[PDB]
């Protein structure tokens, strides 16, 4: 038959420029929710559910964009005025889950207020959006705008390139819509020869997002595709206690410093946090190596390789 599965509408690929504020914040699209599941097992520190959206077409985007949903109810402190929006990554290929260009789907973890000396739960304190939309059911409407974001589009013009892609938590969104779009989508013009290769850092196992779809993609094609894990809550001693993001670069970093001298793009998603420990060991590395990260970074930015949407 083929592996990859068909998708439609091919007219799609034919934009020459993404897709961006086609609808704004005055004048949302209201669009409405397929499904809701939560995405981690019972150990997990938190829920992250996957949510899939019918735009009915309506709104159209490019891989690692964003759609901002505004919550319903009125502005805690802007009186008679709207939520604020929030920007979700897009977790889904521009065709959606269901393949046929209607649907996008969003990644979002619940964020939940505990007193930390009580460790009580104040749900006046919660987060809006993100529990709103955990909560939502099939049929339930929501109010979209957007696509926004231009940082993390996929550069396609060489597609033998390498791509090194970094994430934490749910920062792992765009990285589920390049790899479909790379491994899994019958997309005439982007036939993907390169290497692309994602780390993955969570709490523990039951916090893992996706998991068994990139693990099918490792048996799949296995001359482009690599897929480490860091679990900080269930892993391994290197130079310090437990394992993060950051330590399973370290244990890679002769191959990745040769890809990126080779001219691979770099791409860091997720929380904010992730950062700091991530520069600390990039450094070390290039130190032990005989070179200046910091020269190497202001290289990698001059030549457009490196990539990062953290929040
Ligand atoms: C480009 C981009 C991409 C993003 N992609 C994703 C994604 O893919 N998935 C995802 O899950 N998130 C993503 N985010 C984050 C997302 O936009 C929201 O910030 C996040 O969901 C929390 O919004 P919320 O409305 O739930 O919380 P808000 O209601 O905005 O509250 C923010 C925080 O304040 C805490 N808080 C609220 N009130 C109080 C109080 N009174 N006292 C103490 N603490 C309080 C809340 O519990 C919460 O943790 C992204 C952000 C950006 C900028």
């Amino acid at each position: 038959s083929r592996s990859k599965v068909s998708v439609a509408p091919l007219h799609l690929e034919s934009a020459k420029e993404p897709p961006l504020n086609t609808y704004k914040p005055k004048e949302p699209f209201t669009a409405t929710i397929v499904s809701v599941e939560s995405l981690v097992g019972p150990k997990a520190p938190g829920e992250t559910c996957h949510i899939v959206i019918d735009h009915g077409g309506n709104v159209p985007y490019w891989e690692g964009q964003s759609y901002g949903v505004i919550p319903p109810g009125e502005n805690p402190k802007k009186p008679g005025a709207p939520q604020n929006v929030r920007l979700y990554s897009i977790a889904s290929t521009r065709y959606g889950d269901n393949f046929d260009g209607r649907t996008g789907s969003l990644c979002v973890r619940r964020a939940v207020y505990y007193d930390p000396e009580t460790g009580k739960e104040d749900p006046s304190k919660n987060g809006v959006c993100s529990n709103f939309l955990c909560n939502s059911k099939p049929g339930d409407k929501i109010q979209l705008t957007g696509p926004s974001g231009k940082i993390m589009l996929l550069p396609e013009e060489d597609p033998n390139a390498t791509h090194i892609m970094i994430a934490t938590g749910t920062g792992v969104a765009p990285f589920r819509g390049y790899l479909r779009r790379m491994f899994m989508e019958d997309v005439p013009n982007y036939r993907f020869g390169g290497l692309a290769w994602l780390f993955l850092g969570v709490a523990n196992s039951d916090s893992l997002l996706y998991d068994e779809e990139f693990t099918s993609y490792l048996k799949q094609y296995p001359d482009n595709f690599r897929y480490d894990k860091a679990l900080s809550r269930e892993q391994k001693n290197r130079s310090g206690g437990k394992m993060y993001v950051q330590d399973k670069i370290e244990e890679y970093s002769d191959e990745i410093f040769k890809l990126l001298d080779g001219g691979a793009h770099i791409y860091f998603c997720g929380l904010k946090g992730m950062m700091p420990g991530i520069q600390d060991t990039l450094k070390k590395v290039a130190e032990r190596r005989g070179e200046s990260w910091d020269q190497k970074l202001a290289q990698l930015k001059k030549n457009k390789q490196w990539h990062v949407e953290v929040y």
